[PDB]
C-alpha cells in the first residue's frame, strides 16, 4: 500500500500545518504559498503570498516610506499559522514585510485583510522559519485576544518578543495587533532591553512551541548565554531552554514566569527544545501517574548539550513533564519569593538584581501576579522524565494521543520516518514500531498533527506531506503470528479471523469476541491426531477453546489440498478425513509421514484460523521389517508375506507377526567369513527369526555380488536363527588384490532379501599371485594360512601343496629360516672412509628377526651395526658403517641371515663405493646476525652417507637440498657475535675447515624515495638504509584488503636500493583519488621480522588504469592520478603489432594515430 501525500505543490519550498478540527480540511503554511487541502491530500487552493521586492534592513516597508536601501525580490516566508474558527479564517502570518499579518478566508483563503500601516502591524525583521508560535484565544464579545512570541534579531526597539494582542472582527479595521492595553508606563508586552543587547550582542528569544492550559499560555523557548555559560566578554553563544507562562487575563503582563527546563539521561544532559506537544494520558498513563482525568501532560523532544541551535546534535531524547508537577514548581517560586528571600534573576530582562519583597498571601495556582516582585526568573531547573532516546538519528518531532487508554507517542526523526511509542512507565514495556511513510532521504517538522477523526497523522516534511495512518495489523495472517508480533495496536478479531485494532473490530467489546494475548487465541485439538493413509472419511472431532459462535458454519482444510465440511454439536466440531482418492495425491514422496497443518476456514470470514499437527502416517508402503516396526508409527510386519500393514489379520498367521524391532528376520554377524578361491566349502551362517517358508514360497538362496561372476548358491534353513549354504567354489578374475570383500545377499522365495544390518560380507581371498619368494608369503598374515612350498617352488595352503615329506614350511611365529635373500638396491651407494654413514638396504627374502640380521651385514670386510627402529623386517634394513680406514676403496655388501650358509647369503648387485666429502667455500661469505641467509656451499663428495648436519657456531643450519658438489642450506641467527666456523657432519665424519662465514648487524629502512605508486605498481623506488648488501635477494611487500603481494629489489650499496613496487591490483577495492595507506608495507629480508611491518611508512597508493574496447581515441577513466608536484606522469605507450605511435595523453582519452589490434603500455602495464 502506498501513503497518499501531497507533494511540494510549490516543488519549491514548505514551512508549516494545521488540520481544522470540524473539516479535516490541511492548511499548510510554506514559502510564498499557503494551501487548503483535502484530508486525502488533495489540493483544494493555493494561495500566492510569495516574492516581493522588499529589503530587511528597511523599517517601515517600502509600502509606508520610502527606503534609501535597494530591494530585491525576496521570499515570503510563513512564520506561523493559526486557525481562527470564530472569525471562520485563518491567521498566516509571514515576515519580509518586517512581518506583516495576513488573514485568509478558512474556504476560499479569499484574504480578508492584511494591516500593514501602523507599527503593531509590523510582526519582526526575521526571516527564519518556526521561529514564531504562539495561541488564538476566543471568548465572546467583550472578551477576546491573541498572544504571539517571535524573535527580534536585534530590533529591540522595534518589536517585542512577547506581545498580548487584539484581534479584531473587521480585518478591514486598524486596530488590529494593537496592544490589549497600553499605557505609558506598562503595556501589554514584553521588550527587550537596550541594555542587555549592548552586553551580549546576539541575544534574541526563538519560540518553538506554544499551548493555551486551563487559563494561562506557556511557550517553550531558547535563549542565549547569560550568566550560562559564565563569559567575561562575548565570543560564544550557547542556549538555555526555558519554559514561559502568563494569565490569559493579565493585561499587566505580571505573571510572566520563566524557568529553565531540560533532563538529563545517565549523566548526559538534553538542553535543547526541538519541539513538544500537550496532550491526555487517557486512563492507562494517568492511573499510574497519579492525575485527575482532566490534568495536561507534555511531551517534549531536546537535543544533547548547549550547542548549536541553528544546526543541534543527533542525539536526542524524548522527556515528559506533568502540568501539575510544573505548576506545582512555579507555584513553589512563588510562595518562596512572597517569602522575601532572594532576588528575581532574570537576566536578560534585568540587568540589575532587584530583590525580591515579602508579603502576606494565600498563593495560590489562580495567582496573576503583583505589582511588586514583577516579572521573575527561576533558579531550580525542572527536570523532565525521559522515554525514549535516540542516538543514531536525532529526533525532530512529538505528537501523542489517547487511544482505548493506552498512550501513544509519535516522533519525526531526521530520517524521514515516524516511530509510535506506547509510553509504559505507568504501564511497562517501549517502542512499537516504526515507518518511513515520510521521505526516505532527510527530515520531518514539528508541526505534526492528528486528524479530527484521529485516523490518520499528517507529516511534515520540507518537500511533502504524508498521510500516515495511525497501525497496520492486517500484514498478519493468524491469531498466533498476530499477538506474537506484540505492536500493541493490534488484536485478533476471531470472527473475523482478521488482526487489527480494538476500533477496527466488530463487536469487539463482547466476551472472546476479540483477542488481546495469545492465551486467547486459539488452541485447537483433533482427537484422531494421526489417521492411516489406508483409512478414508475418518470421523474426527476437533476441541476448539477460545473461540467465537461458529454458527456462521465452518469448513476443515487440511492444506490447500483438500476441504470437507463439518457439522456442530456440544462443544466439538466433525469434519471426516478425505478419500483415499485424495490423500494419497499428498503422501507420494514424502514417505514415512507427512506432517500437515490442518486448519479450520470460517464461512463467515472465509480465512484459516486455527491449526494443529495432522499426521498422515501409510504402513504398506515399508519394504522392510526395520523401516515397518523400527520407524516411528505403529505399522505391524509379516515376517511370512513379507508385507507391512496396519491390520494384524493381513498378516500371513499368527506367529508371523512383527510388533518389535527385535524380532524382526535378520542376519547376525559371526567371526569373519573368510572364502579361498578355488576351493569347496561350506558357509555356516547364523540369524534371528527366519520365516519358514510358506505354500507357493521357495526355500533360501545365498547371492553373492561379486563383479566379474555372481554365484547363485541355494541353502537351507536349518531352524529359525541358522543358515548354510551349500558346498561350491568362488573364484574372480584379476588376481590384482588379495583380500576381496563382498557384499552378500540372502534371499528366499526369489525375490525376497533378508535384512543385513551389519551387512556382513564375505572375504574371498587368494596364495601368492603377489609374492614369488618364501620370505614375502612368511611375512603375510598368520591368518591367511597361506605358506611357503618348497618343492614347487611356489606358495600355497597346505591343503594345496603335496606333501611328500612331512612339512610345508610355515612361519611357525616367525622362527622360519628362509632362504636365497637377495638384495635389489641400497640407497647411499657411495660414502666416506670414516664410515659413520646409514646404508639403507632393500631386498626381497630377509631374516624375520632383527637379532640374526644383527651382525650379519657387512661391507666387504667392514662391519657394519644395523638399526632396529630403522628396520622393517624382510624388507628392509638401515644399518650404520664403521670405520672404513682399510684398503680396499671399493666393496660388494652382504647379509648373512642368521649364519653365513652358502644358501644363506646374498651379495649386492654393485658394489658400495668408499670415498671423504670436502668443502672449498661458500657463496655468501657474509651476513646479518639475525640470519636467514641462503648458503652455498661448494666442494666436492657433498652427497655421501645418510645424514646431513650444517652447524654454524655450533647452531644449526635449516638443510635444503644436497648435490654431489653443492648444499645449500638457510643460516640461522648468531645470537653469538660477528663472525664463526663451519662445521658439516656426514654420519660419524665430520669435516671442518679454514673457510670461515662472518656475521654482520641487522639492516635498517629509513627512506623510500617516491612515497607512492599506482595501483598495478611497478615503479622504480628508491630507498635507502643500512646493512642492505647483507641480504642477497630483498624484495618489496604490500598487504592491500585480503591479498598480500611481492616485488623484488636490486641493491647497489650498502645504503643504497633500487625496487620495483608491488602491485596491488584488487577487483574489490580500488585506490581513491585522494590516495590510501596500504594495511601492511614492509620488506622481506631474510629473518629480520621488524621490517616486515613498518609502522612510521606514510607510503600511500594512487589508482590501475581501467580501457574500453581513422585515429584511435581510447576512452576510460583512471588514465591521470592526483599526484603532487610536477607532470609527474605516467609515460603511455599506444603500439600496434610493432609500432609505437606519437600520442598526446588526456585524463579521460588517449589521442593515439594509425595511419592505416592494439597494446597499451604504461610501465608495468599492459591491456589488449
Amino acid at each position: 500500500p502506498s501513503f497518499v501525500t501531497f507533494r511540494g505543490e510549490p516543488a519549491e519550498g514548505f514551512n508549516h500545518l494545521v488540520v481544522d478540527e470540524r473539516t479535516g480540511h490541511i492548511y499548510l503554511g510554506a514559502v510564498n504559498r499557503i494551501y487548503k487541502l483535502s484530508s486525502d491530500l488533495k489540493v483544494l487552493v493555493t494561495h500566492q503570498t510569495g516574492p516581493d521586492e522588499d529589503n530587511p534592513k528597511c523599517y517601515p516597508p517600502r509600502i509606508v516610506q520610502t527606503c534609501n536601501e535597494p530591494l530585491a525580490s525576496t521570499n515570503n516566508v510563513n512564520k506561523m499559522l493559526l486557525i481562527d474558527y470564530k472569525e471562520n479564517r485563518l491567521i498566516a502570518c509571514g515576515s519580509l514585510y518586517q512581518g506583516i499579518c495576513k488573514l485568509l478566508r478558512l474556504e476560499d483563503l479569499f484574504k480578508l485583510g492584511e494591516p500593514f500601516h501602523k507599527k503593531e502591524h509590523y510582526l519582526s525583521g526575521v526571516n527564519e522559519s518556526g521561529s514564531v508560535f504562539g495561541v488564538i484565544v476566543s471568548y465572546s464579545n467583550f472578551d477576546d485576544k491573541l498572544f504571539i512570541a517571535t524573535a527580534v534579531d536585534g530590533k529591540p526597539e522595534y518589536f517585542p518578543t512577547i506581545s498580548s494582542r487584539k484581534l479584531t472582527k473587521n480585518s478591514e479595521a486598524d486596530g488590529m495587533f494593537a496592544y490589549v492595553f497600553h499605557d505609558e508606563f506598562v503595556a501589554s508586552m514584553i521588550k527587550i532591553p537596550s541594555d542587555t543587547f549592548t552586553v551580549i550582542p546576539d541575544f534574541d528569544i526563538y519560540y518553538v512551541y506554544g499551548f493555551s492550559s486551563g487559563n494561562f499560555v506557556y511557550f517553550l523557548t531558547l535563549q542565549p548565554e547569560m550568566v550560562s555559560p559564565p563569559g567575561s566578554t562575548t565570543k560564544e553563544q550557547v542556549y538555555t531552554s526555558k519554559l514561559v507562562r502568563l494569565c490569559k487575563e493579565d493585561t499587566a503582563f505580571n505573571s510572566y514566569v520563566e524557568v529553565p527546563i531540560g533532563c538529563e539521561r545517565n549523566g548526559v544532559e538534553y538542553r535543547l527544545l526541538q519541539a513538544a506537544y500537550l496532550s491526555k494520558a487517557g486512563a492507562v498513563l494517568g492511573r499510574t501517574l497519579g492525575v485527575r482525568p482532566d490534568d495536561d501532560l507534555l511531551f517534549t523532544v531536546f537535543s544533547k548539550g548547549q550547542k548549536r541551535k541553528m544546526k543541534s546534535l543527533d542525539e536526542s531524547a524524548l522527556c515528559i513533564f506533568i502540568l501539575k508537577q510544573i505548576n506545582d514548581r512555579i507555584k513553589d517560586r512563588l510562595q518562596s519569593c512572597y517569602r522575601g528571600e532572594g532576588t528575581l534573576d532574570l537576566a536578560w530582562l534585568k540587568v540589575k538584581d532587584i530583590p525580591c519583597s515579602s508579603a502576606l498571601l494565600t498563593i495560590d495556582d489562580n495567582f496573576c501576579g503583583l505589582d511588586m516582585n514583577a516579572p521573575l526568573g527561576v533558579s531550580e531547573m525542572v527536570r523532565g522524565i525521559p522515554v525514549f532516546t535516540e542516538d543514531r538519528d536525532r529526533m525532530t518531532s512529538v505528537i501523542a494521543y489517547v487511544y482505548k487508554n493506552h498512550s501513544l507517542a509519535f516522533v519525526g526523526t531526521k530520517s524521514g520516518k515516524l516511530k509510535k511509542i506506547r509510553v509504559d512507565g505507568p504501564k511497562g514495556n517501549a517502542l512499537q514500531y516504526e515507518t518511513v511513510q515520510v521521505v526516505d532521504s532527510g527530515p520531518v517538522l514539528r508541526d505534526m498533527a492528528f486528524s479530527k477523526d484521529h485516523e490518520q497523522l499528517y507529516i511534515m516534511s520540507e518537500r511533502q506531506l504524508t498521510r500516515v495512518p495511525v497501525e497496520s495489523c492486517g500484514q498478519y495472517r493468524s491469531c498466533g503470528e498476530c499477538l506474537g508480533s506484540g505492536d500493541p495496536h493490534c488484536g485478533w478479531c476471531v470472527l473475523h479471523n482478521t488482526c487489527t485494532r480494538k476500533e477496527r473490530c466488530e463487536r469487539s467489546r463482547e466476551p472472546r469476541r476479540f483477542a488481546s494475548e495469545m492465551k486467547q487465541c486459539v488452541r485447537l485439538t483433533v482427537h484422531p491426531n494421526n489417521i492411516s493413509v489406508s483409512q478414508y472419511n475418518v470421523l474426527l472431532v476437533l476441541e476448539t477453546y477460545n473461540v467465537p459462535e461458529l454458527s456462521a458454519g465452518v469448513n476443515c482444510t487440511f492444506e490447500d489440498l483438500s476441504e470437507m465440511d463439518g457439522l456442530v454439536i456440544g462443544n466439538q466440531i466433525q469434519c471426516y478425513s478425505p478419500a483415499a482418492k485424495e490423500v494419497p495425491r499428498i503422501i507420494t514422496e514424502n514417505g514415512d509421514h507427512h506432517v500437515v497443518q490442518l486448519q479450520l476456514k470460517s464461512k463467515e470470514t472465509g480465512m484459516t484460523f486455527a491449526s494443529t499437527s495432522f499426521v498422515f502416517y501409510n504402513c504398506s508402503v515399508h519394504n522392510s521389517c526395520l523401516s515397518c516396526v523400527e520407524s516411528p508409527y505403529r505399522c505391524h510386519w509379516c515376517k511370512y508375506r513379507h508385507v507391512c500393514t496396519h491390520d494384524p489379520n493381513t498378516c500371513s498367521f499368527q506367529e508371523g507377526r512383527v510388533k518389535l524391532p527385535e524380532d524382526c528376520p535378520q542376519l547376525l554377524r559371526v567371526d569373519k567369513i573368510l572364502v579361498p578361491v578355488e576351493v569347496i566349502k561350506p558357509i555356516t551362517l547364523k540369524a534371528k527369526n527366519l520365516p519358514q517358508p510358506q505354500s507357493g514360497q521357495r526355500g533360501y538362496e545365498c547371492i553373492l555380488n561379486i563383479q566379474g561372476i555372481e554365484q547363485r548358491v541355494p541353502a537351507l534353513r536349518f531352524n529359525s536363527s541358522s543358515v548354510q549354504c551349500q558346498n561350491t567354489s568362488y573364484s574372480y578374475e584379476g588376481m590384482e588384490i588379495n583380500n576381496l570383500p563382498v557384499e552378500l545377499t540372502v534371499v528366499w522365495n526369489g525375490h525376497f532379501n533378508i535384512d543385513n544390518p551389519a551387512q556382513n560380507k564375505v572375504y574371498l581371498y587368494k596364495c601368492g599371485a603377489m609374492r614369488e619368494s618364501c620370505g614375502l608369503c612368511l611375512k603375510a598374515d598368520p591368518d591367511f594360512e597361506c605358506g611357503w612350498c618348497q618343492s614347487p617352488g611356489q606358495c600355497t595352503l597346505r591343503q594345496h601343496c603335496p606333501a611328500h615329506e612331512s612339512r610345508w614350511l610355515e612361519l611357525s611365529g616367525a622362527n622360519s629360516k628362509c632362504t636365497n635373500p637377495r638384495i635389489t638396491e641400497i640407497i647411499p651407494v657411495t660414502g666416506p672412509r670414516e664410515g659413520g654413514t646409514k646404508v639403507t638396504i632393500r631386498g626381497e627374502n630377509l631374516g624375520l628377526e632383527f637379532r640374526d640380521i644383527a651382525s650379519h651385514v657387512k661391507v666387504a670386510g667392514v662391519e657394519c651395526s644395523p638399526l632396529v627402529d630403522g628396520y622393517i623386517p624382510a624388507e628392509q634394513i638401515v644399518c650404520e658403517m664403521g670405520e672404513a680406514k682399510p684398503s680396499q676403496h671399493a666393496g660388494f655388501v652382504e647379509i648373512c641371515v642368521a649364519v653365513c650358509r652358502p644358501e644363506f647369503m646374498a651379495r649386492s648387485s654393485q658394489l658400495y663405493y668408499f670415498m671423504t666429502l670436502t668443502l672449498a667455500d661458500l657463496k655468501p661469505n657474509r651476513g646479518p646476525m639475525s640470519g636467514g641467509t641462503q648458503v652455498t656451499i661448494t666442494g666436492t663428495n657433498l652427497n655421501a652417507g645418510s645424514n646431513v648436519v650444517v652447524m654454524f657456531g655450533s647452531q644449526p643450519c635449516l638443510f635444503h637440498r644436497r648435490s654431489p658438489s653443492y648444499i645449500i642450506c638457510n643460516t640461522t641467527s648468531s645470537e653469538e657475535v660477528l663472525d664463526m666456523k663451519v662445521t658439516v657432519q656426514v654420519d660419524r665424519a665430520r669435516i671442518r675447515q679454514d673457510l670461515v662465514f662472518q656475521y654482520v648487524e641487522d639492516p635498517t629502512i629509513v627512506r623510500i624515495e617516491p612515497e607512492w605508486s599506482i595501483v598495478s605498481g611497478n615503479t622504480p623506488i628508491a630507498v635507502w638504509g643500512t646493512h642492505l648488501d647483507l641480504i642477497q635477494n630483498p624484495q618489496i611487500r604490500a598487504k592491500h584488503g585480503g591479498k598480500e603481494h611481492i616485488n623484488i629489489c636490486e641493491v647497489l650499496n650498502a645504503t643504497e636500493m633500487t625496487c620495483q613496487a608491488p602491485a596491488l591490483a584488487l577487483g574489490p577495492d580500488h585506490q581513491s583519488d585522494l590516495t590510501e595507506r596500504p594495511e601492511e608495507f614492509g620488506f622481506i629480508l631474510d629473518n629480520v621480522q621488524s621490517l616486515l611491518i613498518l609502522n612510521k611508512t606514510n607510503f600511500t597508493y594512487y589508482p590501475n588504469p581501467v580501457f574500453e574496447a581513422t585515429p584511435i581515441i581510447l576512452k576510460g577513466k583512471n588514465l591521470i592520478p592526483p599526484v603532487a608536484g610536477g607532470n609527474v606522469k605516467l609515460n603511455y605507450t599506444v603500439l600496434v603489432g610493432e609500432k609505437p605511435c606519437t600520442v598526446t595523453v588526456s585524463d579521460v582519452q588517449l589521442l593515439c594515430e594509425s595511419p592505416n589490434k592494439v597494446m597499451a603500455r604504461v610501465g608495468g602495464m599492459e591491456y589488449s
